[PDB]
């Protein structure tokens, strides 16, 4: 497992990156007032290639950091929530859910981070998990209530975005309790970086969708 999940980390490193850059050479192919997302979406996955970097160096020390992840996360999280909710809402309701989805997403990390860096399987571990999980629980309830009205090609690709924020963000939960299911520290690891580039190269490319779509790209 110990193998794997360097390999893992070096091949997601390549692959955040490679998100990055195809996102920028991407954003040509759509009107220039739709490019703000792809851009984002390119810096979500560029900040996670600086981090993916540092987390692979980090698990081949033997001295793993999950700080590296958990800040990659913090980061992260809020900026993707950015163009999510720019589909549906602009001015006063757009910066209020940005701003209180941001709250929740740094409470749920924040918690994370507090339990995944208790003893496996104590108090303080359950807690934080208790905790994350309302508030992720919180976020897919106020993301599935978005877009609830919009039809068409656009209704089409925004839920496209909602589904894989609200099947892929599972992996996640999965990950964090991995490791009280069996001899499985190194899985967690796996099941994240796993899910790291599903979401984060997932995203952006259906970011880039979206953007086709409101340029009139059929
Ligand atoms: C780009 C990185 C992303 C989208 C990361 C998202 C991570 C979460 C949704 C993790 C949430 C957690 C729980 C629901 C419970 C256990 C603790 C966490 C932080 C792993
Ligand atoms: C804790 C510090 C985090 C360090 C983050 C480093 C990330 C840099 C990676 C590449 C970012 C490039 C993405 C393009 C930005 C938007 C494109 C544009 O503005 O035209
Ligand atoms: C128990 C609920 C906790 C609520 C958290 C509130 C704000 C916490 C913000 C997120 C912190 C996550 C990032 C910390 C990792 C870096 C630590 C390190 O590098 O050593
Ligand atoms: C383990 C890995 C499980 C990954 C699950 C990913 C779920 C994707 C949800 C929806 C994606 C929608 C794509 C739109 C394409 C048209
Ligand atoms: C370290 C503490 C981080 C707290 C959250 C920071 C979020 C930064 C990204 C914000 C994007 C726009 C809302
Ligand atoms: C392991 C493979 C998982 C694939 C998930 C893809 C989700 C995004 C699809 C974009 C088109």
């Amino acid at each position: 497992m110990e193998e794997l999940t360097y390999r893992l980390f070096m091949v997601a490193t390549v692959g955040m990156l490679a998100g990055t850059v195809f996102l920028l050479a991407s954003s040509r192919e759509v009107k220039p007032e739709h490019r703000r997302g792809v851009y984002i979406s390119a810096l979500v996955c560029g900040i996670a290639w600086y981090h993916y970097q540092k987390m692979g160096a980090s698990w081949e020390s033997g001295s793993y950091d999950t700080g590296l992840r958990y800040v990659d996360w913090v980061l992260t999280v809020p900026l993707m929530f950015v163009e999510v909710l720019a589909v549906t809402r602009k001015g006063a309701a757009y910066n209020e859910a940005v701003r209180n989805w941001g709250i929740a997403a740094t409470v749920m990390i924040g918690a994370g981070y507090y339990g995944e860096t208790s003893a496996a399987g104590s108090n303080e571990y359950w807690t934080g998990f208790v905790i994350a999980m309302a508030t992720y629980v919180w976020l897919m309830r106020n993301l599935q209530a978005e877009g609830e009205g919009l039809k068409g090609d656009q209704a089409v690709a925004f839920e496209n975005i909602k589904n894989l924020i609200l099947v892929g963000w599972i992996i996640y939960p999965l990950g964090y309790i991995a490791p009280v299911v069996g001899d499985f520290d190194a899985i967690r690891e796996v099941l994240y970086t796993i899910a790291d580039i599903i979401n984060k190269v997932g995203l952006g490319v259906l970011v880039l969708q979206m953007a086709r779509v409101q340029s009139g790209e059929k």
